[PDB]
């Protein structure tokens, strides 16, 4: 059980956040990444719209089945593609979903062509308030009166769990990523402390127990980069690969973590499959920590 | 992390205990188990040769892949075929083993056979001392001279963690499974609270915290009860059954475990892979706690 009273926000009816057992995983499942094969054009974000209907289904029948909610990652490398990104996710699914680029500038000028729109302010969360964030960011976002964001505590220059703490509460001259979030009218902080390599998923997770420890805030992290770049275990094949990344996925879960990032959504099958089971056995320990389940809809209830 | 100073048994060179982080977990698969289809006769002990020694090198592969040593939990339906197991597994691998049977007086009826010899002593652990031990189960382990025996921590009357404190130490006029164990000339305590299903996995790594947290016992379970007969999961194929597999044997090592009897031999490819992974990032965090490892043979030192 975590110290802090824990924020549960409720993201258009998605819970996230809560002691662990409360409320099972948020799973954030990424389209149009970077060589996503059913796009045919990534600058004009032209797209099969019957292969990316069919993931928004999957992932809905896999959240039916286990009682993991989802989030989509939305993820683009110019305006036009994210802004047509956007507005396909927001008609094709009720979901809500990050919207997301390497780019800030990507990130910015597809937020200002979708402008000021309840169904967005609702469903869309900012990904994400970085180390370099700039008053223009913090501009567009005030502007499009959005109110849950990613903060996002990867950092070379903060590799230890209590410097990511650091980088998100502020130190010296520095405000820190929380508060110039709030600066740009960010109310609800999505806690990511970055996932350097899969042996310091550790560390994430250490970074994930302080957030929850001291601030309350929902904590989550994205391992599926540092897992594809695992060569060794990647070289294997099925099922080693999977196994590997399911070790690596439910870590976080097993140490009280709210939400997870699990990379493309075609690995939804396994990974529904993995972090159901963790959430059942955490639920099935709320008697001995004193938490009562939040909801019915719950893998424990669901998956046996 | 533990309060109490663990107790690290050296098992014919496995070591079994430690704080989290200190000792790679000890991976423990069984062989000649019921339904076992290298066996064509399980009253005569009548098994494929050739195919037992492929997965004894295949353990002995993937251990030296990891870094995870092993132990071999050899199950048996009759005196006889027990006998044969054993003495097959004494001359074909190194590894320490469980003498184990649903059947009691199949333990004790084999134990008689295979004598007090230096080698049993050394490498031979009993299977289990239990709940509804018998005198003449306690003289069967002294004549023989074990020296090692797994304490089946488990009753229907003691499901809460801490009711392991009343199984182990006794209560009333009830002698405890420790006290009841040194009178047998037992000196190491392999202690498993026991499994009933997956969800209550949870319960039995609490049991395995208490028994770490005051008396130093290295703690373990054998989550393999649950999965196979999980028929929702394994009926699913690859990689569905593999990842939730993973996903339960990997829970318990996430909360201070040091050991897993992770059922049949032939799930060792993947098995290894998924704990190896858990391992690394457990003693990755012995970089911010300044725990030691007891080991360079360490799948954080290995896998990648
Ligand atoms: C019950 N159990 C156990 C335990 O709980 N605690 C200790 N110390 N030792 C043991 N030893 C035996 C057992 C762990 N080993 C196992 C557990 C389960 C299986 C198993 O599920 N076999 C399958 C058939 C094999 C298959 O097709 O999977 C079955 O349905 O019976 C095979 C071996």
């Amino acid at each position: 059980k975590f110290t802090a009273q824990q924020h549960v926000y409720d993201i258009n009816g998605v819970k996230v956040g809560g002691q662990p057992g409360e409320y099972p995983t948020v799973l954030i499942g990424s389209i149009f990444y970077r060589g996503h094969k059913i796009v045919s054009d990534g600058q004009k974000g032209i797209f099969d719209k019957d292969a990316a209907k069919a993931l928004l289904d999957q992932e809905a029948e896999l959240s039916a089945e286990t009682g993991n909610p989802f989030i989509i990652d939305v993820l683009g490398e110019s305006v036009e593609a994210l802004t047509k990104y956007v507005e396909f996710i927001l008609e094709n699914t009720t979901a809500p979903f990050l919207l997301a680029s390497i780019s800030p500038d990507v990130r910015v000028g597809a937020l200002k062509n979708l402008g000021k729109d309840p169904e967005i302010q609702k469903r869309l969360i900012y990904n994400s308030i970085e180390e370099h964030y700039t008053e223009e960011e913090l501009a567009a976002i005030k502007e499009a009166g959005l109110k849950t964001a990613v903060i996002l505590a990867f950092s070379k220059k903060a590799l230890k769990p209590n410097a990511r703490i650091d980088l998100l509460q502020g130190k010296d001259d520095k405000e820190g990523l929380i508060a110039a979030a709030k600066r740009a009218g960010i109310e609800q902080f999505l806690v990511d402390p970055g996932v350097l390599d899969v042996a310091s998923n550790s560390w994430t997770t250490e970074a994930i127990n302080v957030v929850k420890e001291q601030f309350g805030y929902p904590g989550g992290c994205a391992p599926s980069n540092a897992v594809y770049l695992w060569k060794k275990m990647r070289s294997k094949g099925t099922p080693f690969f999977e196994v590997a990344g399911a070790a690596v996925f439910t870590y976080p879960i097993t140490q009280g973590a709210d939400f997870i990032l699990y990379g493309p959504m075609m690995n939804a099958p396994w990974v529904y499959r993995a972090i159901a089971t963790t959430d059942a056995m955490i639920a099935y320990n709320n008697k001995l920590t004193g938490v009562k389940m939040g909801t019915t809809e719950h893998p424990l209830l669901k998956i046996f």
